[PDB]
């Protein structure tokens, strides 16, 4: 198939290597083009991230997948002058995160399936920009209004086959809970990554997760500031048998203004790499523990382009 | 000082017949823009708010305050758009409402000062209009957040003095919490409005902040809901007094002495999505003169009840004028 970026739409083999969960800025809805000043400028931002965008190409990055939703204040623009200035693809994202304004989180399970249906199919903002997937965040027990975004996801990848990725925030697994909504409405595992499943140790858990058809996101590695514990249960998950079921990620981004200030500052210093800590540390790494080159790009290249890919009968 | 607005800076003498607590749209910031068809189409939430307001204009309306902050999804080239083809003043605001993102609600007093300086001093987003009011809320109990907003409201107005107007909600009475906290920052009661202040009967709550040179906005007078009664979501929003009985607590603070400290406004909107849906539908249905209640209804009630019109006219032309010309 073909799979939409914020330059329009390309070819599997161009996607290329990918990283699955990133951002290039971590904000509010609106707030951006508000108080660009709270990142030095706008122009600091875009060349920060070029830069950066820049340095994972080099080591071999193709593509990104923004997960960045409305409320994490996605803006398509930035995504993609920065993918020009770059030459990094970039898939953008619909779905909702974590602080959904009153505009949202008053709407019905109807409602919010026809705003991810109208950033899928027509376009986000005035850009004619088309998400490429639909990202979902949830606390330690899904509430009642995240169980109906959980389903209007559902609802709006069976739509028009492009993936879902999901990550419970404040506890370690909870994959089960989004399994069991997402099963409900009728989704096929294989349209589902179950994100930030390295912070999790219970590998039971995660190999019976991959044994039910979903991508596992080991999309978290270099946020343990140990990274080297993390990357081990890519090897695990390898020995069990489950390479085409594995997605890894690094979960940068390039400002931040939805947490404390200069928190940017305080991830630069843990991971001076950037979104090159996966091709540069932990792909080395594998190799090293006995990864076969085949295995790493099987996870690297063939596993993001099958779940980028928009797949209505999976 | 001049004013300014969303077509540039006015005079005082051009400012008119003044509604002080108005949106073009209540929504969340960004929202008018990823989903212009909740409102069925930009274009037509345009016509609609062109429309309303020329009705206003023929009813004698001059200036509105579009009271709508970042958060309250305040869209500034919307409100251009809609100023000029009306042919309408309007003031643009900032400041925060009760929907903060976490990108506001994480911020410390020094920098949300220096946002609301941003939006008064240079521009709002990247247009040039510069805000003219500061529009903040809190809840029944000021939190910790709403404090650092309200100083901060404080000190940017104190540095440009550009008017606070606030609001507590539900129907609760906070006019005192906030008072206490802008006159420990040093700012003048008269350039702070008590906003909301018709959801009470509470004529001595009423009296005193006047009498202290609080500003008192009588400003939701068409929000009712009596006759919605099997509408619970009507009910929460609008409250169940009448108009009349809104509108009689201007008449009773112009008998104490104090026609100077009111401002009355109609809190009205083209487009709503931060609360239910088509609740659009609802407010029109019990209000369908939309912003030209006040001068349609209200103050020929007004005039009826025996204030004269040097008086009203001083309620809606002199003191907007006063409140909202720069001073410190
Ligand atoms: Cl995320
Ligand atoms: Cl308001
Ligand atoms: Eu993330």
């Amino acid at each position: 198939d073909r799979i939409n970026t914020v330059r329009g739409p390309i070819t599997i083999s161009e996607v290329g290597f990918t990283l699955t969960h990133e951002h290039i800025c971590g904000s509010s809805a609106g707030f951006l083009r508000a108080w660009p000043e709270f990142f030095g400028s706008r122009e600091a931002l875009v060349e920060k991230a070029v830069r950066g965008l820049r340095r994972a190409r080099a080591a071999g990055v193709r593509t990104i997948v923004d997960v960045s939703t409305f409320d994490l204040g996605r803006d398509v623009r930035l995504l993609a002058e920065v993918s020009r200035a770059a030459d990094v693809h970039i898939v953008a994202a619909t779905g909702v995160w974590l602080d959904p304004p009153l505009s949202i989180r008053m709407r019905s399970v109807e409602e919010l399936t026809q705003f991810f249906l109208r950033e899928i199919q027509y376009g986000i903002e005035d850009t004619g920009i088309r998400a490429g997937i639909i990202k979902v965040a949830i606390t330690g027990k899904v509430t009642p209004f995240q169980e109906l975004v959980l389903r209007a996801a559902a609802r709006a990848s069976l739509a028009t086959g492009v993936p879902v990725i999901t990550h419970t925030a404040g506890s370690q697994r909870g994959g089960e809970q989004q399994a069991a909504i997402f099963e409900s409405e009728g989704l096929s595992p294989s349209r589902v990554c179950i994100g930030h499943s390295d912070e999790t140790d219970d590998l039971s858990y995660l190999t019976a997760l991959a044994a039910r058809g979903y991508l596992i996101g080991l999309d978290r590695i270099p946020h343990s500031a140990s990274w080297q514990t993390r990357a081990l249960l890519i090897k695990a998950l390898i020995d069990q048998g489950y390479m085409k079921q594995i997605l890894v990620s690094n979960d940068w981004l390039f400002g931040i203004s939805s947490y404390v200030t200069n928190f940017m500052d305080v991830m630069d210093s843990v991971n001076p790499d950037g979104m090159a800590f996966i091709p540069l540390r932990v792909i080395p790494f594998l190799r090293e523990k006995g990864i076969p080159q085949e295995t790493l790009a099987g996870i690297t290249v063939t596993n993001p382009a099958r779940f980028l890919s928009p797949t209505l009968r999976a």
